[PDB]
């Protein structure tokens, strides 16, 4: 059935215990609702971020940092976590599929993921990484040669740049991979960030939204899947405007986001690979909503489209 | 042409400087001497061991834990050495494709093997894991709840267990790989140690080159290439009866065994490895020679058989 490229988040994979048990026991209930898709005949195509478990990864490479025993720079930090994600993911999976009588293969590839070092992310890092830290920590930190941005109401975490996802190296693998009937999990922490045709690693991470929209192009998916806590779009939340989206058209997305709808944050990433999705190819559609939403299926929750 | 399982050493990726450039610029040399074989023909199958990329990542886990940034346990560590050293001998691999004119596509897989929950490797931790250690600090460490074992001359080193492999997981996935003419990493660091039908991850480290043995099964390879520092196995070496094995029966290395000639650290597993492959099918063949030697090739070293 339909091809669906679903991006897993990284601060829902770990979104309170950081030990590797409770991620993993959280990755059951989301590998149940994927099996649930592929009940329906649907093609996955998973990918995930990687935010929280980058930042505790490279906190863990700079407590012992030394000559005998040196950090791994972020491009190969992120590569550990395609590894250690990729791992639970797919062990996850295979216990959910194994359960439900489905006999698919699951396999995770490290996808090293092209940038344009000239990208103007260079000089605004923006991605929170890691733990939340108080100004004071921030502060003794700051001045180790990093940079780091308040979140109102939790505290301070270190920003990193997220360049924009150009090209996909294994998109080729991939592909065939899903030629063959086999669920692949990619573009894992949004891909190891690559530059130049000798692809040197640069240190940065990559959104996993963008990353996954741009493997929907490669790998010509029907649907992005964008996931977020609630099912449906709101608009002016606690005011009495309060309203969900359901069905729009790209040109309805815009009228929203110039009137400055989407905080940058979180949703105005969201919304803007949507669009960028669904404006690629002529019959193609991009879904936001709750990954639990897709658990139940039938007439899913805000479809961008325009055709 | 031939299928080759070629079987990559941690402790050779990481024999001098422990930092990731150092490691990645060592990955260069060997991909040049996998290219040529590659040019020659051949198909390329390669895994590759994680001794020393573990020990110094588990460091790290350790040095930093706690209930806000948890240590992952060894299954999950190994895991994201399948990530770091995957990333980077696919990144070298390339290069040195690109370089050569060759246009072959390469894909690193997450492996998950499985063990027999009872071995005797469980109670024995033989694997010989991170750097090495002054006894002082060994038993600094010891007390801590952990095993050390001595390398007369050089230290002492974490001895973790090394379970035999009975089954590979992505086994399929990589078969489907390789026929489609592509160039697999797997069995990353012997492989993330799994154990049951639920696959439950177990501590412990698989030894490369018995991992690369299933393989080299499972995927029904023509030879088993079991890298060693020099070309061709000299037994009794500084003494007045030094000779090279050059072409050996399966027999005439058991009875070489027997007079414990190889020693039990290091060229026990790999004879043992290599009969143990050539006993499993008819026309099969197994390969114990340097990499360099192998960059070079024509009638190579130490093959042994049995037809």
């Amino acid at each position: 059935g339909k091809k669906m490229v679903v991006a897993l988040g990284g601060n829902a994979i770990l979104s309170n215990d950081a030990s590797a048990h409770a991620q993993q026991q959280a990755l059951v209930q989301t590998s149940a609702y994927l099996v649930h898709l592929i009940k329906q005949g649907h093609r996955l195509i998973v990918s995930h971020g990687n935010g929280p478990q980058v930042g505790n990864l490279l906190l863990q490479q700079q407590a012992a940092d030394s000559e005998k025993n040196p950090a791994m720079p972020l491009d190969t930090c992120v590569a550990m976590t395609q590894g250690s994600i990729g791992y639970w993911l797919s062990n996850a999976l295979n216990q959910e599929l194994n359960k439900a009588g489905i006999k698919k293969q699951v396999a995770t590839v490290l996808t090293q993921v092209v940038v344009d070092p000239a990208d103007e992310a260079f000089k605004n890092p923006t991605k929170p990484i890691g733990p939340f830290l108080t100004e004071a920590e921030a502060k003794e930190a700051m001045q180790a040669g990093a940079i780091f941005k308040e979140d109102a109401g939790r505290g301070w975490r270190k920003v990193v740049p997220s360049p924009k996802p150009i090209d996909i190296h294994e998109a080729e693998t991939i592909n065939t991979l899903i030629k063959n009937d086999i669920i692949t999990i990619s573009c894992g922490g949004g891909g190891i960030p690559v530059v130049g045709q000798e692809l040197k690693g640069v240190e940065a991470v990559i959104d996993k939204d963008f990353a996954s929209e741009k493997l929907a192009e490669l790998v010509d998916a029907d649907a992005l899947v964008i996931l977020t806590g609630v099912d449906y779009v709101c608009i002016n939340y606690g005011k009495p405007d309060e309203k969900q989206l359901t069905n729009v058209t790209v040109a309805e997305l815009e009228e929203y986001k110039q009137a400055g709808h989407f905080a940058p944050g979180s949703m105005l990433p969201k919304i803007e690979a949507a669009i960028q999705f669904v404006e690629s190819q002529p019959n193609k559609q991009a879904i936001i909503t709750s990954l639990e939403n897709l658990g139940s299926m039938s007439g899913d929750e805000i479809v961008g489209t325009v055709v």
